[PDB]
């Protein structure tokens, strides 16, 4: 998986990755916060745009790119945030929400 | 990669993943915000914890688990956050930070 990281990172350092990330973060917190109703939408989009440019790529490599853009977006958001008071009793829904989104990337 | 998602999600729904996520988020925003100095530390930890339980697993499957816990944590945080004013000029460092952390997971 190592060599795979050096492949997706090379394409993520391009202007293209910047645009996608902007749309992923712009929609992720569009309404004003994290919308699970878009989580699966953004993930499916990124994998679609990137998957269309590299159809001969492997499901793995393409996957590493989808997560690279997703994190890059949400991450850029926290940079400004301050992380107030979060309840650990939410991790359950958080892990479930993400686990369900993956279902949209594979189908 | 589809079958891989149904494999990591099955183990992520266990109390084990819950704990890991707690430390991933508790430390991700410990100081009060996102610390890039820990980004590579948390990712390397999760990959180690899960990698120690499933040594016969594939670098791919194990990878999908490392990102599943990371997102579950950060995500659980936003649930409480309100996402103030974020600058798109931060995406660059965001994508770079994550793209650099991967190097700590495989080296």
């Amino acid at each position: 998986v190592g060599t795979t990281v050096a492949s997706t990172t090379s394409r993520l350092s391009t202007a293209e990755a910047s645009s996608r990330i902007s749309t992923a973060a712009s929609t992720l917190v569009s309404g004003g916060y994290l919308n699970t109703a878009a989580l699966p939408s953004v993930i499916a989009d990124l994998f679609a745009q990137v998957g269309a440019s590299s159809p001969g790529v492997s499901d793995s490599e393409v996957l590493i790119q989808v997560l690279l853009e997703i994190v890059s977006s949400l991450i850029h958001i926290l940079s400004s945030s301050s992380v107030g008071q979060v309840d650990f009793s939410s991790v359950g829904s958080s892990a479930a929400a993400v686990g369900q989104s993956m279902q949209v990337v594979m189908g």
